[PDB]
């Protein structure tokens, strides 16, 4: 016996990405699953109101303030599909956890740490994981950044390249600044990597994951936007990613260290930048999207991981850490 | 009076009975109406007047509503997490009154999680430059890689009070703490331990200036700072000012509160030093500590000129001063 409650949409920037990714999960979950929808303005809706906000994908405005009077015991497992802020950083893990029932993904702290783009790189520094060069700013303190332009200015807990903006001097730093900040009360400025070649790696399982083959994005824009992540034909996916055999075994091993430091439980994306034959972890993302133009469910379908098979393991795993 | 508090004690940890001890002492000096909600130690939920009954008892093993509980969260201004570890401390609590958007006293969720992984924040204070004591991280079902030489001291990655840890002095007496401690997490670390170590300790209040409490030290007749220690009246020494030179001292509050900003810390903390030979290392940080009859926090403070109705009075208006912020 199973059935699955799906959560999707969201406050955060990306409520339009989620609701596409709770249309790819609802076409291939092998179990029956009902959907709730969180709207733009935090209230829930539920049964027929929840379907007819992802056939509208977007939801706007709400009718259950939180929480909401959901009979949550009818349901074995819980998926939350929430992209960034309030979603993916622990947030939401939070209540579920006190709730008492099954979820798929990441626990509390480390979905917290995986959003937190300045708080993730300092532990995976520290575990001996390359990453990027990179300061944190406060909102309303003085950058002070150490190295040279070009940067990447973000906000910490963005997601689909939201706020992200690429600096070639000094006098456009405010702007990036004050864009990211209008996202977040912390933002990072990265040193950019140019050019850059960009990798990814599906993970799958508890702590201890299992690697997808790795993926290689390539598109024409200046760097990996929004409109480059989420419009047809844009981005191509290169899989296995054409690398030197040594290449790829290291992208795989980083990966799941990464994710063991970080203690993931479910499912991570990990993305890495390849520039002048070193490797650099970018991030990882523990919530990734299911869009028809995201990678997550193509890594692992190369990996001989069908996309029924794939959402059947995320929830089995959420069942086999709730009973330890 | 017209601001309500709302105050939660309790929880599912085995700081049941200590979060109860501080509930205690936080209602007898709080300078706002307060009403206490208490999470039995099976989960469930005691409101009104079958809160201060459990109270009274000193323990909650059950309870009567389960989560979500029937509260009127409208009627409180801010509410007081005082839940002491898994579930409470560690931002659970914090994610659902995030969601619930009422201001909240201490710590966010990531800052939360953070502090009480004994593993993850020691690997994000190495990185700031602060001096922590070398360490390794052992996982449930994963043989021990220890780079160093006993004696040890073993710890569930998410305790609180002591609870779940062992001084081992022989390598053959390793995999007995690790079974202790994996009864409380899947998680566990394994720190070389310091003797002699004098154990001092620094309260922190504030959101964006904290400012730091004097040093307090702890001294004791048991093998190490434990739980019967902890809490047992009389029998922990607790000396405020710590006697130490003026220079040490200001260095502990220095470490104290550049850990407090590298970790993200909101409202309070108890910072927690080792001094061994000279050496100053940073043993761990408490978003939510102890205000129990022989806890430091309030004292450390009290001797800083900040009175116990005062600091918590700080403690809430810090709460409201955060959320309007946003
Ligand atoms: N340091 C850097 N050097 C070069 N390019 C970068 C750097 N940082 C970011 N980029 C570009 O910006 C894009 C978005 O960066 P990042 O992965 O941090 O955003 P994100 O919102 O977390 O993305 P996702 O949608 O995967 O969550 C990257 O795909 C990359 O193309
Ligand atoms: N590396 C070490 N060297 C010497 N003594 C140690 C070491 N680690 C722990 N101890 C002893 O164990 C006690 C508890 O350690 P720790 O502070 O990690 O536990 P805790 O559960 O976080 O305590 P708290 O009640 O402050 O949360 C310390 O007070 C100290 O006396
Ligand atoms: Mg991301
Ligand atoms: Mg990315
Ligand atoms: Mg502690
Ligand atoms: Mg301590
Ligand atoms: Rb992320
Ligand atoms: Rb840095
Ligand atoms: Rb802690
Ligand atoms: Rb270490």
């Amino acid at each position: 016996e199973m059935r699955v409650l799906l959560i999707a949409g969201g406050v955060s920037p990306e409520h339009e990405v989620s609701l596409l990714s709770a249309e790819g999960v609802l076409r291939h979950i092998p179990f029956p699953t009902d959907l709730a929808v969180i709207a733009q303005d935090g209230r829930w809706l539920l049964g027929e109101k929840a379907l007819t906000a992802l056939e509208a994908k977007a939801a706007p405005e709400g009718e259950h303030p939180f929480p909401p009077p959901l009979s949550w015991e009818r349901y074995d497992v819980v998926f939350p599909l929430l992209h960034g802020r309030f979603g993916e950083d622990g947030t939401v893990q939070g209540f579920l956890e006190l709730l008492g029932k099954p979820y798929v993904g990441a626990g509390v702290a480390a979905s917290a740490l995986c959003m937190d783009k300045d708080l993730s790189k300092r532990v995976l520094a520290q575990a001996g994981v390359p990453v990027v060069p990179w300061v944190a700013v406060r909102k309303g303190e003085p950058p002070v950044v150490p190295f040279d332009p070009p940067f990447f200015v973000k906000p910490a807990n963005t997601g689909s390249s939201v706020g992200i903006s690429r600096v070639e001097r000094f006098q456009d730093l405010e702007a990036a600044l004050a864009l990211a900040f209008r996202y977040d009360e912390k933002a990072v400025v990265e040193k950019a990597l140019s050019p850059v070649r960009e990798l990814e790696v599906g993970v799958l399982g508890n702590v201890f994951g299992e690697a997808s083959p790795v993926g290689e994005v390539r598109y024409e824009a200046p760097f990996y936007d929004y409109e480059t992540k989420y419009t047809p034909g844009r981005a191509e996916l290169l899989i296995p990613a054409p690398l030197d055999p040594g290449t790829q075994e290291t992208v795989q091993e980083l990966a799941l260290k990464a994710y063991k430091v970080l203690g993931v439980r479910g499912m991570a994306r990990v993305d890495f930048f390849l520039a002048e034959g070193e490797l650099y972890l970018n991030e990882l993302n523990t919530i990734p999207g299911f869009t028809p133009t995201s990678m997550y469910p193509r890594l692992f379908e190369a990996g001989g991981v069908a996309y029924p098979e794939l959402l059947r393991r995320l929830v089995e795993l959420a069942l086999t850490h709730h009973h330890h």
